[PDB]
Parts: C-alpha cells; structure tokens; sequence
C-alpha cells in the first residue's frame, strides 16, 4: 500500500531536486515507526529577510537549518536556553510576538479528530473478504441470479455499515474520554487573562497550582516561583509525592538541562498538583490573582513528555487485520479442495461432446462460489460481536472487537503495581519505634507525646468550606491522630482530654535538607504560660544525627522496616524549654533542628485492594504467568509481588548496573546474604532457585551492552522496577517476539506506550469519572478499578477461541460434504428440489446462529485451549469424519443405486426438471443426517463452554433437526412427504438406512472422542 501511495504523488508532480523551490518532499518513515506520506513545504515571509523551510509530519515540525547544518533538523525549544534567562523574564509582552511564536512553535492543541466515516468505510474495503464477496455477488449476476445478487450485496454493505457504525460509536467513548480543555488563569500583556488550555503557546507566564476540579497539569511549565505538591504516580509511576522548588534562589551561574533538573524545577504535564505553597509577600514579583504558583511554559502540544508517548502512539502502527493468515491458509485449503472438484466436474463434463460448454463453466464457478461461503467473514463477526454484546455487560468496554479471541491464547501477563494493584489511598499500619523489638505498636498505645508529634507536625490547610487536603501521607498522619484541624490552625483532640496546641510558623520540606520543621506553643496546665513545642520529621538518615539520645537499635530498625519497602520517616520533638513572644519569631525555621530528641518512626505503605489476591491466584491458576512491571522503588515492588504471590520462592536478588565500567554485573538480594554475578549461560538454574527481577538502569546497561543476554533474561524476570515509559514497551515487544501472547493492565500514562503493542491491553481507572489518558490507546477498557476485569475477560476470550475452532471445523466439513455431494451428484443428475434445498439452508443458518451465541462458564480450569485452528488435531478430526461420513454416503448412494430402475440415457440431462426418486430422497435423507450428526459432534463443551443441554435454542434446533429426520424416514403423514416431493420407501430398506445412519454416527463421535482422548 505505501508503495503504492507514491505512484499517485509521481502521477501528480515531478520530482523535484534543487533546493530553490520545493512543491512537496517525501516522508522517509524509518523502518521502526511511521507510514510514507507526502506533505507540502510552507513559505513565510521573513522579517529580518531569511525563509525557513518547514514541514509538519506526524504533527512535528521540522525546519531547514541552511546556516549550519544544511539539513532538516527539529524546532528547537527552550530546552536548551541557559539557567539565567528566565530569572529575569517577564514574560510575553505583545500579541504581535504571541502570534509569531504560536507559528512558528505550534499550538497547546491535543485534540483528536476521529478518522472520517468515508475514510473507515474506505479502510474496511480494502478487506479481501469484501472483495471475494463483491466478486461472488458479480458472479451470480452473470449466473442470472441477479435480483438475489442485489438483495446479497446490500446486505453484506448494510451489515459492513453495521460494523464501522459499532466502531465509531466506541471511538465515541474514547473521544469522550479525551481531556476536555479547560480554563487556566494566564499572564498576558501585563495582566492576567483567564485563557483555555488549547491556545496556551510557549514563553507565556502562568499561575498554576491546585485546581478544585481535580483537573491535570495542561503542560510541561517551569516553576519560577512558589512550592507545590506534584503527585506524577500517572506519568512517571513513583507512587511517593516529589517536592518542587522555585528557581528565583538558584544561582544564575548555572546552564538548565531537562535531564539533570527534571525532578525538582519542572513540572510536567498530565499530572496532578497537590497542595501549592504561596510564596511570601516580601518577595517582589511576580503576583497572581489565584495566588498560585507563577511559572514558565516551556513546551506545549504533542513535544511534551505526555504529549511525546501519545503522539508516537497515536500514528505509530496499524490496527492488526482481522484478517489473519489462518483464516489466509483456511480458505486456501478449502479452496484447494473446490478446484479438486471443480476439475473433477469440468473433466466428466468435457467427456460429454454434446453439452455446451460455457454452460458447464457457468455451472463449474458456481460451485466454486458455493464451496465457499458467503457468510464465512458474517458468522465469525457474529460471534464475535454476540461475545462483546456479553462483555459489556460488566461495566467494561472493547475499542477493538477483533481481538477478544485472542485473550485465549495468552500465556504472561503483565500489571502495573501503583494504580492497578495498589489503591491510591494509603492507611498508616502503625507508630513503629514506641516499643521494644521491632514489633509495630498501634496508635492507640502509643504515648501522647506521640500523638502531639504526629498532630502538630503537618503542612495540611483549611478551605473555606473545610475540606482536609494535602500529601495522602500527612492526611492519613491526621486521621489516625483523628484531631480536628481548625481553620484557625488550631488541632483539637477528638476524644482525649489534652489541650489544643496553635501553629506558629510552618516551614516545608526542603529537598537540599531533607527535613521539615513545625513550630508552635501549647498552653501549661494551670497556667496562662506559653510553651514552645517545636516537632520536626523528615528524611530518618538525616535526622539521626539531630537527635540528642538515639536507641542503639536505630539503625537496625530503619533496616528492617526499609526491607518491608513502607515509606518509613522518623518522628522528632524537642522540648525546647520556655520561648518568649518576640524570640519565636526571632528564632529561624531551620534553627529548631538542633538537639532533638527520638520519639519513634512512622510506617505508612500502600494497601492492595481486596479482591487483588484472589484475582491473582485464579490466575495463576490458569497455567498463567504473572511479571509485574512498574516504575516504582524496586523493594517497594518485590514486596507487594511478594504479597501478592507472584514470587514465591524464599529469596529475591536485585540485578544492579556496575558504578565501575568494565566490571561484571553482579545481583544482590534484598537481604544482601547471596550475590553472584551473572552467568553467560541460561538463568534457568537460578530462576529455579530463586526469582529474579531488573531495574531499569540494569535494563538499559544490558540494553546497550548486549541484547542477546537481556532477551535471554526477559522471560524469568517476574518483576519489573524504576522501567521507562519507553522501556515498558520494549520489554512487551521483547515478550511479544518470542511468541508469548502478552496481556497487560495499567491505568497511568506510563503504561499506554506498551498498552498500545500488547496483544489485549486493558486500561482501569484508579479510585473509582475523569477516564484518563491511557484508555485512549488501550483495546480495552474497565470502569471498574478491579483487576477482576482481566479474570472476566480471560474466560470471555476462552469461550470465543474455543467457539471459533468450532465454526471453523463445522464450516470446514459442512462445505466439504457439500461441495463434494453437489459435485459428484448433479453429475450423476441427482438433485434436490428447491424447498428442500432451501430447508437446509435455513437451519443451517439458524443452527450457526445459536452456536455463535454459546455462554462462557463461571469459572476457569487448568486445561490450555488450542492456540489456534492449526494443529494436528483439528485437520485429522476433520479428514476423519469426512471419510467415516463419506463411506456411509457413498454405501447409501449405492443401496439406493442398485434398486432404482435401469437408467434409459447414457448421458445426464443437466436442466432436466426435479422428479421424485429414491436415490435423491436417499441422498437428502443422508444429508440431513450429515447436519444433525456434524453440530452434535463438534460442539466441545467444558470445562472450556457451557455444556450441550445449556445452550437450550441449539438444542431446539438439534431436536427439531432430529425430529424432521426422523418424520421423514418414518413417512407417517402421505401428505408430508408427498409436499417433500419423496416417494415413499418400503420398510425393509427403511432398515438398512436407518442402521446405517446409527453406524456413521455411532462411528463419528467414536473416532472424534477417541482422537480427543489421544491427542488432547
């Protein structure tokens, strides 16, 4: 196809090679990503009277960079620009430079336009099916069939239209599930403007912070003045809060880069901001209405970080065709099959000199279109659509209907540990420290000096109507105190009879000290007094040395509670003595740090949700395998994996890249008792021993030393930790080439790039609705946040693989015996007449029908479907029964043959009118017989499928199929069977042919279940 879409560009403009003035230029796509495309070069006017020549492809702009390179290179950004320009920006002046700038860098713009229902149409005929289907139908207009060939065409169009109509009205979902714009107070000719997202352009001035409406960051902004909370769980996967800092105390000296300063001075885009900390009214500058943190834009559009991995997926790759290769060699096979009897017809034909012979080509292609059937691409989208039909019906959404059979067939899969299996909410387990051992006492135990730490040491504020808001870490800190916090800054026991204490000055967590600091006074008891209590708590490591007397065991205690991977942060109270009014004051914020005293430690970590585990074992259960893969702090990881089961071995080693280069990489566990360095040979021995797990700093040294080694690897790593966003993918795609199936649920940003590749992506939705980013590029999508969804969806996939086997083995034995019965009949001028042709017709299509809308079962077993319709059991089943059924046709056709009287014409008139006979009855009889016997058999029922007897419209349809053949051997009703146009056969021969019915059938499900036994 792109190949072919430069032939149309060659036909409309000649090549061109002089550089002085270009109508178009090619698209090179590199063989990674991308598709060839042709886009038109754009003249601007220039002001200090140079051109620049540009291009827009996959929404990035390049430009021509005559000057230095002489080559095509990117738009350059403010990356680049030193530390020092911006400490004295103002911010843009005019709107004469606004528009410039908006040209010649873009647009804030991320909004989807869904591809045009003309343009789907378009893409849905390109379908070779569709093609064969409209070559049929053009068929039987030249057979004079041509009113059935109109009324077969619409249909197939209308339910074509049908189909692209269910996708658009997904695509719907997603378009609303897009971020819709929304307002942002921006800084614009020396004023602030209330401006959308959308026209916000790059160099402009504005005040972000804590929005009410719970909305995300629009994009990539440097923090020029004020403190914020940034949670980018969504974006970057660490589940912990990261401070940010202002630039303005920065010396100027210094040159910014995206890769050294990313963490603390730039904000990124998509996620969500916390708490913002107004900066002092001392400091003059920048002053926002909002009073939020006045910061500087420095990318927009799809050249974010955020924007970046959307982007780079949303014209990445292709949507896999729903046409693959087996159902490529299928009808190959069958088709090889028709022209066997084609031939075969075409030769006796042309042994008769009398017959015409474009007639006996007529009749030759219309059993070729016969053999294969029209409904072959219409029942598998049936059955298809009957499985999303029951799909959605818990809660959860398919963007991409085809690939629901692929969920049989996979054998990982993959989950993202914050977000997915970790809630967002955190619940504090205890106030270690308190108590001897290492044993975690409760809050209720714990001493009120304790309690009065924990109380008073909190950045959380008040709203005007109240509502607690700040770090989750501080708000379960408040909660498990369960004080209430006034409005004015006052913290109020609940239920214990002590004092409120008043904060003062709050000073908040500084990155370079690692340590945060809370004045305040409380009230002596009888006594009008004050007494200045300061609590501190901050970094544990740091602020050991702050404590005046430490426990010995302080250092042993921080260790074990840092292996369990709980955020642990040590709690601090100074008595400080007796402060004076004007010396609080006079005393610095930092000051109080000094001769502190140890109270304990506080471990907070993230709690999994209820029906994790239970999910996980019925997975695991399934001769599944579980990898995590998350961007979180690898012991965090190892031990919810290990709380979770997906490791049960006694030992974990992490795999670490060298600090010296040229040394061999060497793993540690997490223990420290075993290390070993890596092996050039398999790691099965060490899998065996104990699971293994990569960071994603030993992914990217591997990377770049030898793939080979990191492909070896990938399969037995069971946990996945601090891995990009990129890196997600490759590690997917890594699992994808060596024939894994790969399944994955995520629900941040991070997870789309390898959401996007896997092969049945699902997307949840964490605290369940805001149906964030990663639903975009997912297949599928759940608004539940549940894992439960991936369960669900498991056994829907079991039921629809299992269901398709069956429709291709019924189809593919139905037309055999058809084609060959049509062939060798109609030959020998043994014909049915057309009400009963039509008969079968209809209960074939009807008996189709309810297959196609079997039901899964409750729960899931051990047995593994087959992967796929090419094995050696499904071709042996299906050649088996054809020639068991085979021998019985043909021991019919020849007890019938050897009764009826003489033949009075050597040659076969073939337009000769239907008469009634007891060969033709003889061979319906058996046809029917081939039916019933073939949708009896086929049907593979559990522990895969609901059994036979449930599916009750099939076993209708069976029993009615049944009870006509069984009417029509009997021949009780004269008036039947003379409507049938059959003659009546003597009793004595009914014998033989019902015996020989019972035999073929009897012989069929014994081979069938014998093979079954065999091979299964």
């Amino acid at each position: 196809g792109h190949w072919s879409v430069h032939a149309h560009c060659a036909l409309t403009c000649t090549p061109e090679y002089d550089p002085s003035k270009a109508t178009f230029v090619k698209v090179v796509p590199t063989p990674n990503n991308g598709s060839t495309e042709l886009v038109a070069l754009h003249r601007n006017e220039g002001e200090d009277g140079l051109e620049v020549l540009s291009f827009e492809f996959q929404k990035i702009k390049y430009s021509y960079d005559a000057l230095e390179k002489k080559q095509f290179l990117p738009v350059a950004f403010p990356v680049g620009n030193a530390f020092s320009y911006y400490q004295s920006n103002r911010g843009f002046q005019e709107d004469s430079e606004i528009r410039a700038a908006e040209k010649k860098f873009g647009s804030n713009k991320a909004e989807m336009v869904v591809p045009d229902f003309s343009e789907l149409f378009k893409e849905r005929a390109t379908a070779p099916f569709f093609v064969f289907q409209v070559f049929c139908v053009g068929l039987w207009c030249l057979d004079e069939y041509w009113y059935y060939s109109v009324f077969t065409l619409s249909m197939l169009v209308a339910f074509e239209a049908s189909l692209v109509q269910q996708q658009m009205r997904n695509m719907s979902e997603i378009r609303k599930m897009g971020n819709k714009p929304h307002m942002i107070q921006v800084y614009r000719s020396r004023k602030w403007r209330p401006i959308a997202s959308d026209e916000i352009v790059p160099g402009d001035i504005v005040s972000i912070g804590r929005s009410p409406q719970e909305n995300l960051v629009p994009c990539d902004v440097l923090l020029l003045r004020g403190r914020c909370i940034v949670d980018e769980a969504m974006l970057t996967g660490e589940s912990v809060p990261q401070m940010k800092e202002p630039i303005e105390d920065l010396s100027p000296d210094r040159v910014l880069d995206l890769q050294a300063d990313s963490r603390l001075h730039v904000i990124f885009g998509g996620t969500k901001v916390v708490q913002h900390i107004p900066p002092q009214k001392a400091t003059t500058g920048l002053k926002p209405v909002d009073s939020g943190c006045v910061a500087y834009v420095l990318r927009t559009g799809f050249n974010t970080s955020q924007g970046k991995l959307l982007r780079t997926i949303l014209f990445g790759v292709k949507r896999v065709t729903a046409n693959n290769l087996e159902t490529f060699i299928f009808i190959l096979f069958l088709l090889v099959f028709a022209i066997a009897a084609a031939a075969y017809v075409w030769i006796e034909g042309t042994k008769d000199p009398s017959r015409n012979r474009y007639k006996l080509f007529l009749e030759c292609t219309l059993i070729l279109t016969s053999v294969v059937p029209p409904e072959l691409p219409i029942e598998l989208s049936l059955a298809v659509n009957t499985s999303l039909i029951a799909l959605a019906k818990l809660y959860m959404y398919c963007t991409e209907p085809f690939r629901i059979p692929f969920a049989g067939k996979v054998e990982v899969c993959c989950f993202d540990k914050t977000g997915t299996l970790t809630s967002d909410s955190l619940v504090v387990r205890g106030v270690a420290g308190l108590r001897d051992g290492k044993e975690v006492t409760p809050v209720s135990s714990i001493p009120v000096e304790t309690h009065r730490a924990l109380a008073s040491c909190h950045s959380l504020m008040q709203l005007d109507d109240g509502t607690l808001v700040g770090d989750p870490l501080e708000k379960a800190m408040l909660t498990a105190v369960d004080w209430t916090l006034t409005k004015d800054e006052k913290v109020f026991p609940r239920s214990i009879k002590t004092q409120g204490l008043k904060i003062h000055q709050r000073f908040h967590f500084a990155s370079a000290l690692k340590r945060m600091s809370v004045l305040a006074s409380y009230e002596k008891l009888g006594s009008t007094d004050l007494c200045y209590i300061a609590a501190v708590k901050g970094a544990p490591e740091t602020l050991h040395s702050m404590f005046s007397q430490c426990p010995p065991d302080y250092h042993h205690i921080h260790t074990e509670i840092s292996r369990e991977g709980a955020r642990v942060l040590a709690l601090g109270y100074k008595e400080l003595g007796h402060l004076t009014h004007q010396q609080a004051r006079e005393v610095k914020r930092e000051a109080l740090e000094c001769s502190l005293k140890f109270v304990g430690f506080i471990v907070v970590s993230c709690p999994l949700k209820a029906d994790s585990k239970a999910v996980i074992r019925e997975i695991q259960n399934a001769s599944h395998r579980v990898v995590m893969i998350t961007g979180d702090n690898p012991l965090t990881a190892c031990h919810v994996a290990q709380e979770l089961h997906f490791i049960e071995k006694a030992h974990t080693l992490i795999l670490q890249p060298p600090s010296e280069k040229g040394r061999q990489c060497e793993w540690r566990s997490i223990d420290g008792s075993i290390v070993l360095p890596l092996a050039r040979g398999s790691p099965k021995a060490l899998a065996l021993e104990y699971a293994l797990c990569l960071t994603g700093d030993g992914l990217a040294h591997l990377q770049a030393t030898d793939p080979q080694q990191l492909l070896r690897l990938i399969p037995h790593v069971q946990v996945f930790a601090r891995v990009a966003p990129k890196q997600k993918e490759f590690v997917i795609t890594s699992l994808k080439e060596l024939g894994y199936v790969t399944l994955m649920c995520g629900d941040g940003t991070n997870d789309v790039g390898a959401l996007k590749h896997a092969d049945v992506g699902v997307a949840l939705l964490a605290n369940a609705v805001k149906l964030g980013d990663a639903s975009i590029a997912a297949p599928f999508t759940s608004k539940l946040s549940s894992i439960q969804c991936i369960c669900h969806v498991i056994k829907q996939g079991r039921c629809t693989l299992v269901t398709t086997l069956q429709m291709f083995k019924i189809l593919a034995l139905n037309a055999l015996i058809l084609a060959y019965s049509q062939s060798v009949l109609y030959l020998e001028g043994v014909k049915f007449s057309d009400f009963q042709a039509t008969l079968q017709g209809l209960l074939l299509a009807g008996c189709f029908l309810f297959i196609s809308r079997s039901k899964p079962l409750k729960t899931l077993s051990r047995e593994r479907p087959l992967p796929n319709i090419f094995n050696l059991y499904t071709i042996l089943t299906v050649m088996l029964q054809f020639f068991v059924h085979f021998l019985s046709l043909v021991y019919l056709y020849r007890e019938a043959q050897a009764r009826s009287p003489e033949k009075q014409e050597q040659f076969v008139d073939l337009y000769k009118e239907f008469e009634p006979s007891l060969v033709n009855s003889t061979v319906y009889i058996m046809a029917m017989a081939m039916q019933m016997a073939t949708f009896a058999i086929n049907y593979k029922g559990p522990p895969f499928m609901e059994s036979l007897p449930e599916n009750k419209p099939l076993v209708w349809s069976l029993a009615v199929s049944l009870l006509a053949i069984i009417g029509l051997l009997l021949g009780s009703s004269p008036d039947f069977n003379s409507q049938f146009g059959l003659v009546d056969i003597p009793v004595e021969f009914k014998l033989v042919i019902a015996q020989v019915l019972l035999l073929d059938f009897c012989l069929a499900l014994l081979a069938d279940r014998v093979l079954q036994f065999f091979l299964g």
